[PDB]
RNA sequence: AUAUUGGCGAGAGACCGAUAGCGAACAAGUACAGUGAUGGAAAGAUGAAAAGAACUUUGAAAAGAGAGUGAAAAAGUACGU
RNA sequence: CGUGGAGGUCAGUGACGAAGCCUAGACCGUAAGGUCGGGUCGAACGGCCUCUAGUGCAGAUCUUGGUGGUAGUAGCAAAUAUUCAAAUGAGAACUUUGAAGACUGAAGUGGGGAAAGGUUCCACGUCAACAGCAGUUGGACGUGGGUUAGUCGAUCCUAAGAGAUGGGGAAGCUCCGUUUCAAAGGCCUGAUUUUAUGCAGGCCACCAUCGAAAGGGAAUCCGGUUAAGAUUCCGGAACCUGGAUAUGGAUUCUUCACGGUAACGUAACUGAAUGUGGAGACGUCGGCGCGAGCCCUGGGAGGAGUUAUCUUUUCUUCUUAAC
RNA sequence: GCUUGUGACGGCCCGUGAAAAUCCACAGGAAGGAAUAGUUUUCAUGCCAGGUCGUACUGAUAACCGCAGCAGGUCUCCAAGGUGAACAGCCUCUAGUUGAUAGAAUAAUGUAGAUAAGGGAAGUCGGCAAAAUAGAUCCGUAACUUCGGGAUAAGGAUUGGCUCUAAGGGUCGGGUAGUGAGGGCCUUGGUCAGACGCAGCGGGCGUGCUUGUGGACUGCUUGGUGGGGCUUGCUCUGCUAGG
RNA sequence: UGUACAACGGGGUAUUGUAAGCAGUAGAGUAGCCUUGUUGUUACGAUCUGCUGAGAUUAAGCCUUUGUUGUCUGAUUUGU
């Protein structure tokens, strides 16, 4: 070990700066002449992985890591070590290297800081406040080490001592503060205030000296909306009213549009009990912003005569009529949402009281606005053909408008006519191609119109086409979501078809003179190896909004040390809110419940033709075989085809590169060996960890924990259902009854845990259900549920249906409850859950 | 008043044009061969101007694949055509 | 008909490109030849009437220069001889190191030299050309350093030889001769107190020069120090020549010494011209005596190796100069 | 036992087998000289200088010459141990090389060596080429002749290894008894050059290191505070310092 | 995947010729000596005899062998 060292650190040069190829050269000169070099493994690990390659990358750095047996080695190699497991999105590895490089002997304390971003990505935060503050007390000529320090301190619980710091380093350097420093050192200010918040309690001598400390920083703080909102929030926790309503009077004058300050006004005021007093505040108000939307559109909220409430909603919608706003409606969305047979009459009666007195060529403008305006309230008050008249009089009036054919796509989605609502909706945007919201709504709607490809034909205009055939990869590169889930749901459609499509084909089952179904066989196979395709590309386009959140997680290594360099602390507390409640998104949700679904299904469907039926040798049979009629030959011209389909098709709906996921089939991802496992440690360790109190769905908890065999979970997830949302809800006693009949011996669990779930039951719910009814077969469970929670509920009956095989409870009645059961609801629901749910 | 391929200083061609013209248009009594009196050559002009190759990659290099200079490098120093 | 050049003309053409080259492209002329078109390529060139020749191509075993069949054949066969492990690298039948196995079998394939080569010896880095294969190797390439004399030679003398003046012939470049019909030169004493070294005398005639770095010859070794020089440098000890000059010894009033019969001796113990003698100075063959070196061997003091069996065992060190 | 140098020698000649420079000696007698000192530096010591040019390497199947690193030509001193008359032929030590494109089959035909049953030159222009004979001692040895030769003529007999026998030399020595020198005198006793030199209690010359104690800076389980900003957790310049 | 084959070893058989090592009052005779002898012994001593009718090879171009050790798919080319 002399002349290796020395062409390392030669070497080691070349990837300081901005060269890969001479370092490569040398790093393979050395190894030719001593392959036991673990340096030189490591940096070329490095090197091939920043260049493009992976499975070289990786097979050296296993090398490399098996070729180390102790504790002591180069400072250099744990560092490109770090480094490199920092780049692959390992965490764990990375500190436990750069803590074992600084614990042999490292010169360079900017290492450190680099600890101070690892775990502040896992939460470490015990040695994160070690490391912030030798790195600290190793330089001290930075304002971000001082931001850190306070940041660490006050998210730990040191709130003295970082307000003791900021104090000493404000006197340090009062005077020493460039331009460009002032808005940082705002911020700053902010900060504090932020940290005197947490020091304000209810305390009234320290409420007194925070609001001191804000009126004498106010000529220093540049931000002035935070700064005036926490003066009003002390005000409030004080008891002063006159200041604050004078500070919440000064933020309407900078900003009046905003509901959240006038709220905030008339809890103030404490005028929420007249309403006199509110009715004439509000009318004072209007005087002075006359064209706002808050001022009109709050005082609609406790109006009480109906004289008033009726003058009130005319002065509201007569300049919207006659300006003409594409939001009406919208205007009035909340409100249907809460009034109904008290509000929406008098609405009507005075929008057609001035139609009745406007002209289709004087005022066309008004007459189609009213018209819109009239098929929108009709369409919330489940109304269809009226709908449908008043939107074809708006065509004929004035056929270019697109807000028409939206609508009118949307009434023939509600009356299920997908397919004319796609059809009317794309000769609408033909109109005009330069919109792409309706671009999005029109692929949208042919993907819920069973019309896949006719979707990405259309969606392949507006995107980025250069390494392939559409823009499928230029979607997948600009993060999308709502495309692959609405995509995902045509392909689970199209695969449950196939389902009824087969039943319907077996019914027959060559009666008598019937060989129309056996003469053609080869369409019928095709079809459905390309709906077995595409059911597959969809389960794997279900494994892309996980990997974006993790990616979109992983994104914030930088950002670490960005802002403490910027100087933006506030903005760190909101990006680490944000990261914490990336797994609370509505889409997130959905995207995991319909991936719980798929792999139970395939589970289930696994486990069921596992082991059943018989004569396993004239089933494995399959094709490609004619006798004597050139067997081999076919079968290979039938595989070669297939393959030349295939990559075709492949091409298409490109949207991984080749050298980043092998899996373009999919053909693993259907067949893979623990689904609960994978499912269990990639989809529920996040949701499971990260996750609040009322927001949170017990439903794909129960289905989740019901086939593990761990049933003290679904216990506790049904008690505390019962007690968040109550127990007079059908979803409560579907979950019970599926959890007694699982209790049953005869299905095979574990016999402690259905004894302590009975025990647990006996103990809790005593008078609700008949917990010794598990030994007749005489009683029916369904008019007991009907007696009780009642038939109306659909959520309860979709349960049921879909746990029905390991609780006979029937069938046929069951469906027929459930049809005479959805008929107060909408067509296009209806059709759905009788083609697909049922 | 006559002679003058040697030497210095000048003006010219119906003269050959570099395998010629004096042996030599260049490091031409140079190198080279012989102990000798002596014999005695071959070798021009890349490009207007080196501005003749910064830099990437391959290769241990030589050099190649580029890029680029440059009217034009099927003008790259073994170079007018 | 074609080419070099010149006179007149076409107010000729031409880098929006000529000359030249290629053209299983065409046209004209019986033919020597000319014209256009496509590519090359870049600087000047063509027709008409005449004039001026260093004016035409296939070989003259013609000259210069370049290139094929042979042919990737012939051939890389004497001096009895190579293998294994590590290092330098992209590359070890060929390099270096280690272990062997072998040659010269000591009128050596070794140490030093006279010719002869003239920086080829040595260090660093280096493989484009040389080492008829290969090569990170070299007496190859580029950059640098390296040759110390009183004791060696040299220098000088001379033999066999060459040769210049005085002279003799040749028109002459020059030939003979060189002590031969040549009145040819330096060398010691005395003068001194203008003499500085000239002169008043005794006198000797040798007769020019060059030429044998193994002929003769005034003078030394020891040990070590360098990537190269050692008898040259370093430390010690002597010898020869030349010129200065003092000490002591010896000699003397038997002024230039004694002893031994003798051959001769004792540390010095006046002295020139001239003459004489000796050294210098010398054949081969064979033996004898002596000395030195080499070689063998004993005692004794060390070091190395054997030891299945045995050997007071086999080898090596124990040296001394010039004076 | 080998090489070299030297001295007297024996034979050789109608070849009897070199000069000069330079030095030394003798004959000779010119000239000079004494001691109150004049000579003597061919006696020993004491002073200075000896100039100029060569100096490395090769001296050869690679450094010279043969158009090239070409089994060709080039002089001189040195050189061991064993067999062996021998400086030959063979093996080895000191010393110098391992370099002369390499490997595998190893068939014709060739280069360099041989082997060859019986006959034997009959082969060929010719036994030229091969092999024989051929190392040391002995017997024997013709014709001829210029009587010196022929003559190792021809022809033959022995010739290994172990252990023994006889022979060819030198250097030494020719008495007993009384005496002197035992010119070795050992030894017992000393006389006084019995010195030079072995070793020690030692002294000086500074000085080589520590236990136990007045002190010192940098530091810690840290007890307690001049001040500032937060007007509570808290922050900073810090400070008197108990141990 | 096999009474297959290869390298060793056991033999059959052949070439040469009685080894290595020890022992023997063997050994032509010679020296040291001591109780000096009716075999006196310590060493030198070419050789002779006893195991040796073994020892050296036994295969490259001889024969066999369930014994020992193993081997058993490295690439290219083909059509009326």
């Amino acid at each position: 070990l002399k002349k290796e060292n020395d062409q390392f650190l030669e070497a080691l040069k070349l990837y300081e700066g901005k060269q890969y190829k001479k370092s490569l050269k040398l790093l393979d000169a050395i190894l030719k002449k001593d392959g036991s070099h673990v340096d030189s493994l490591a940096l070329k690990g490095l090197d091939l992985y920043s260049v493009g390659e992976k499975d070289d990358a990786a097979s050296y750095v296993a090398n490399a890591i098996r070729k180390i047996e102790g504790a002591s080695a180069s400072p250099i190699c744990c560092h490109v070590l770090g480094i490199y497991m920092r780049n692959t999105k390992e965490y764990k590895e990375s500190i436990k290297w750069f803590t074992a490089a600084l614990n042999n002997g490292s010169t360079n304390k900017q290492i450190y800081r680099d600890l101070a971003t690892l775990q502040s990505q896992i939460g470490d935060f015990k040695n994160a406040l070690v490391s912030r503050k030798k790195y600290w007390e190793a330089f001290l000529g930075y304002r971000a080490n001082w931001t850190s320090l306070a940041v660490a301190q006050d998210v730990n619980g040191e709130r003295q001592q970082a307000i003791n710091t900021l104090s000493q380093f404000e006197k340090l350097a009062e005077g020493k503060i460039s331009d460009s420093e002032k808005y940082e050192h705002s911020e700053c200010l902010m900060y504090k205030n932020d940290i005197m918040y947490k020091a304000a309690s209810d305390n009234q001598d320290k409420l007194q000296n925070v609001l001191k400390h804000l009126n004498d920083i106010e000529p220093c703080v540049f931000d002035k909306f935070g700064l005036l909102e926490r003066k009003a929030t002390i005000y409030m926790k004080l008891g002063q009213l006159k200041d604050a309503s004078i500070v919440y009077r000064t933020l309407i004058k900078r900003n009046p549009d905003n509901f959240k300050y006038y709220k905030l006004l008339e809890v103030s005021l404490g005028i929420q009990g007249d309403n006199k007093l509110k009715k004439a505040l509000y009318g004072k108000l209007e005087q002075f912003y006359p064209r706002c939307e808050p001022p009109k559109f709050i005082p609609l909220t406790f109006l009480q005569d109906k004289e008033e409430l009726s003058k009130k909603l005319r002065e509201y919608v007569l300049p919207q009529l006659e300006r003409g706003v594409p939001a009406t409606f919208s205007n009035v969305k909340p409100l249907y949402q809460r009034r109904k047979s008290k509000v929406s009459p008098l609405l009507e009666k005075i929008v057609l009281d001035y139609l009745s007195g406007l002209d289709p060529t004087q005022d066309p403008i008004p007459f189609i606005w009213t018209n819109y305006y009239l098929s929108q309230h009709f369409l919330f008050l489940k109304d269809f053909p009226k709908a449908q008249e008043y939107i074809d009089a708006a065509l004929d009036h004035t056929p270019t408008l697109v807000e028409f054919y939206i609508l009118k796509a949307r009434i023939l989605k509600h009356l299920g006519l997908m397919d004319t609502a796609a059809g009317i909706l794309e000769e609408g945007r033909q109109l005009d191609l330069q919109d792409r919201f309706i671009n999005c709504k029109t692929v949208k709607y042919f993907l819920r119109a069973n019309n896949i490809d006719k979707a990405v034909e259309v969606a392949s205009l507006f995107t980025k086409n250069d390494d392939s055939v559409n823009g499928i990869k230029d979607l997948h590169l600009v993060e999308a979501s709502w495309f692959i889930v609405e995509q995902a749901e045509a392909y689970y459609r199209l695969y449950l078809d196939r389902k009824k499509k087969l039943d319907d084909l077996a019914s027959l089952k060559k009666e008598v003179e019937s060989d129309k179904s056996e003469q053609i066989a080869n369409d019928i196979k095709e079809n459905q190896w390309l709906v077995r395709k595409y059911k597959g590309l969809a389960l794997k386009r279900f494994n892309a909004i996980p990997k974006f959140y993790k990616q979109f997680e992983d994104d914030q290594l930088d950002f670490h040390s960005y802002c403490m360099r910027k100087g933006t602390p506030r903005a760190y507390l909101e990006m680490l809110e944000w990261g914490k409640a990336l797994y609370t998104k509505p889409m997130y949700v959905r995207a995991m419940k319909e991936a719980s679904k798929l792999y139970f299904q395939m589970h289930d469907d696994r486990l069921k033709r596992k082991s059943d039926s018989l004569d396993e040798n004239s089933d494995e049979i399959q094709n490609n075989g004619q006798n004597s009629s050139s067997q081999k030959k076919k079968a290979k011209k039938e595989a070669a085809a297939m393959n030349k389909r295939k990559e075709t098709e492949a091409k298409s709906v490109a949207a991984y590169p080749s050298d980043q996921d092998n899996d373009v089939f999919g053909e693993k991802l259907i067949e893979t060996s623990t689904p609960m496992e994978d499912f269990a440690t990639e989809f529920y360790n996040n949701y499971s960890m990260q996750v609040r109190e009322d927001e949170r769905d017990y439903i794909l908890d129960f289905e989740f924990n019901y086939r593990i065999g761990k049933l003290a979970l679904c216990f506790a997830s049904l008690n505390k259902f019962a007690k968040r949302f109550g127990t007079t809800s059908g979803l409560f006693g579907s979950m019970a009854i599926v959890l007694l009949h699982a209790t049953r011996n005869d299905t095979p669990f574990d016999p402690i845990l259905k004894k302590v779930v009975t025990k647990s039951l006996e103990k809790e719910y005593s008078e609700n259900f008949p917990l010794n009814e598990i030994s007749n077969n005489s009683f029916d469970w369904l008019n007991f549920y009907q007696e009780k929670f009642g038939k109306n509920d659909i959520n309860g009956l979709l349960f049921l249906y879909r746990y029905r095989d390991d609780v006979p409870i029937g069938s046929s009645n069951l469906k027929e409850m459930i049809i005479s059961s959805l008929s107060p609801l909408e067509p296009h629901s209806q059709n759905e859950i009788l083609q697909y749910y049922l």
